[PDB]
Protein backbone atom coordinates (compact mmCIF):
# COMPACT_ATOMS: atom_id res chain seq x y z
CA UNK A 1 0.00 0.00 0.00
CA UNK A 2 2.56 2.52 1.32
CA UNK A 3 1.29 5.39 2.91
CA UNK A 4 4.43 7.71 4.23
CA UNK A 5 8.14 6.38 5.58
CA UNK A 6 10.81 8.08 3.46
CA UNK A 7 13.58 6.44 5.99
CA UNK A 8 16.12 8.92 3.98
CA UNK A 9 17.96 10.73 7.00
CA UNK A 10 21.80 9.92 7.13
CA UNK A 11 21.67 5.80 7.92
CA UNK A 12 19.59 3.67 10.04
CA UNK A 13 20.19 2.29 13.50
CA UNK A 14 22.73 -1.07 13.39
CA UNK A 15 19.66 -2.55 11.94
CA UNK A 16 20.98 -1.17 8.24
CA UNK A 17 23.59 -4.44 8.58
CA UNK A 18 21.24 -6.13 11.02
CA UNK A 19 17.75 -6.10 9.01
CA UNK A 20 19.33 -6.98 5.66
CA UNK A 21 21.29 -9.55 7.57
CA UNK A 22 18.59 -11.63 8.39
CA UNK A 23 16.68 -10.64 4.70
CA UNK A 24 19.80 -12.01 2.54
CA UNK A 25 19.76 -14.59 5.04
CA UNK A 26 16.54 -15.83 4.66
CA UNK A 27 16.71 -15.92 0.73
CA UNK A 28 18.40 -14.19 -2.13
CA UNK A 29 15.43 -13.44 -4.59
CA UNK A 30 13.54 -10.69 -2.82
CA UNK A 31 10.79 -10.89 -5.16
CA UNK A 32 8.04 -7.81 -5.17
CA UNK A 33 6.15 -9.71 -2.17
CA UNK A 34 9.60 -10.61 -0.38
CA UNK A 35 10.74 -7.19 -1.03
CA UNK A 36 7.08 -5.82 0.63
CA UNK A 37 7.00 -8.27 3.09
CA UNK A 38 10.29 -8.53 4.04
CA UNK A 39 10.23 -4.56 4.26
CA UNK A 40 7.39 -4.83 6.64
CA UNK A 41 8.88 -7.42 8.58
CA UNK A 42 12.56 -6.87 8.32
CA UNK A 43 11.98 -2.88 8.59
CA UNK A 44 12.52 -1.80 4.82
CA UNK A 45 10.51 -0.61 2.17
CA UNK A 46 8.88 -0.92 -1.32
CA UNK A 47 11.48 1.59 -3.01
CA UNK A 48 14.39 0.28 -0.02
CA UNK A 49 13.88 -3.54 -0.78
CA UNK A 50 15.23 -2.36 -4.21
CA UNK A 51 17.88 -0.03 -4.11
CA UNK A 52 18.86 -1.08 -1.10
CA UNK A 53 18.88 -4.84 -2.21
CA UNK A 54 20.99 -3.82 -5.04
CA UNK A 55 23.67 -2.66 -3.38
CA UNK A 56 23.20 -5.15 -0.58
CA UNK A 57 22.36 -8.00 -3.27
CA UNK A 58 23.88 -6.53 -6.72
CA UNK A 59 22.96 -9.77 -8.57
CA UNK A 60 22.28 -8.13 -12.04
CA UNK A 61 21.95 -4.47 -12.05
Amino acid sequence: KKEKSPKGKSSISPQARAFLEQVFRRKQSLNSKEKEEVAKKCGITPLQVRVWFINKRMRSK
